[PDB]
């Protein structure tokens, strides 16, 4: 809890630094993103020059994520929200050691709420412990899914069936916060066909602590080594969405996947 | 009158704290408590006021007579159940068929959106700036995934979803109307909504020069349910004239079926 404390503090400074630029003011968003990852990357290597960093903004492209201590960071998850709402965005940081998860952090800057988790030690929202997730049926569940996905060829019919059955659907525009929302019980499931390592790195650690699960749309495991599709939910309904709704269209999904 | 405004603005907050207490004193229970507390408070004080709300409260009222309170005691009941937040008390007031005040109270955030006709719109003490026009292309819109599933309506809404910068869905109409009032969404749509879903957010919205209609570009009134398109004027004009009005007749059909 020296690396942890240090990770914990940095994500929070990075946030306040963001608030500080915003108030000093879509070219804005492009700087800020850049300036924030550059701040995160510079502060890390100045103390831990052996630590590797995989960033949204380009740092560590094609790194071996399984060697040494590896920070995977997205300085702003929810750029559009950042630009149009000036809120509902987050910094995401997962720290892996030898390929194994150590810590996750996702910080809702404008709410000033930090979701944090060290592996084996439980999940937190601010300083309140998160409870382990209960099982639900899709029919009493609220699902996180973007309307844009429902317009697609193939993918659309598939998500249609599952939107129809869901109690109801939401779309917040930040994958890290929505993974977090699942970890908090606020969404029973979240799904999307494409996401990059930094978008789920921080949040999966958190989720693993309250026993939620993450797979891609084909039920296979997620790694920080490459991009993928995403299905996150409590144990019972993840099993339900994959077994019933996705996996009979396996071949249609392997194909879009092999394309994308 | 000012007493009327004061009393209403007071009452909605008051009912709000009661909901925090009932929860803390731990939704169907909470929702009855809220609807009885509001209605009884209105009426102990204004026996002549009319009240229109859920479960046939005020049904077949003549909404153009006297003072009508159009109340949804918890808007976003599902978010209440599953999230214990992002729900709202919404209260719209009309007088002689005409809007007067609108209140939407985000209870767990403790934020009162409020407005009185011709005197600007507020979020607590802060004035809301008027909206600027946006095109659809740089706009985020509120539309629930459910509505892109429907056979004919889906097709119509796909068009606008593909076009917009991105879409969102929050599970509260009153907050999503309000989110347009704030500039937080540029537009929000849905094929069905009750008068108590929109009555409050509509007053707040026209005080920042936002626009309301149904999907056919007709005025919304508090005399029936309806479809809804809300936005800044520029893009409510782009959406209506470019993506909905070309299918006026499909929409008239779907509308006739739905109601
Ligand atoms: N290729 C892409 N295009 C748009 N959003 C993407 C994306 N890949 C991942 N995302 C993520 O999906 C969510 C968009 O609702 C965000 O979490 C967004 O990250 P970003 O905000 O940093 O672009
Ligand atoms: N069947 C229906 N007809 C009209 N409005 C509905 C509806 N079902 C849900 N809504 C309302 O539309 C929004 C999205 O569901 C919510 O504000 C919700 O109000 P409620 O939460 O009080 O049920
Ligand atoms: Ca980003
Ligand atoms: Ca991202
Ligand atoms: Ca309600
Ligand atoms: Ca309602």
């Amino acid at each position: 809890m020296a690396l942890y404390g240090f990770a914990q503090g940095l994500i929070q400074e990075a946030g306040i630094r963001i608030k500080q630029l915003m108030e000093q003011n879509n070219d804005l968003v492009t700087n800020v993103d850049k300036a924030t990852e550059d701040f995160i990357f510079d502060t890390i290597l100045e103390t831990y020059p052996n630590h590797q960093v995989l960033g949204e903004e380009g740092h560590g492209h094609d790194i071996d994520t399984s060697k040494g201590t590896v920070w995977v960071v997205d300085p702003i998850d929810g750029t559009l929200n950042f630009v149009h709402q000036q809120e509902n965005f987050a910094i995401s940081i997962g720290i892996y050691i030898d390929g194994k998860p150590y810590a996750g952090f996702v910080y809702d800057v404008m709410a000033d709420v930090l979701y944090h988790a060290k592996v084996g030690e439980g999940a937190y929202r601010g300083s309140q412990p998160l409870k382990p997730l209960n099982d639900s049926n899709l029919r009493q569940s609220i699902i996180g899914i973007n309307p844009n996905w429902l317009t697609k060829p193939i993918l659309g019919e598939i998500f249609k069936e599952i939107v129809n059955d869901s109690r109801s659907a939401r779309a917040y525009g930040s994958a890290a916060l929505e993974i977090v929302s699942v970890a908090t019980g606020n969404l029973e499931a979240y799904m999307t066909p494409r996401l990059q390592p930094w978008d789920f790195a921080g949040g999966l650690v958190i989720l693993y602590e309250v026993n939620g699960q993450a797979s891609n749309l084909l039920g296979e495991p997620l790694t920080i080594s490459g991009p993928n599709s995403i299905l996150v939910g409590n144990r019972g309904l993840h099993q339900e969405i994959s077994n019933d709704y996705l996996e009979p269209h396996h071949d249609a999904l392997i194909q879009l996947h092999e394309q994308r």
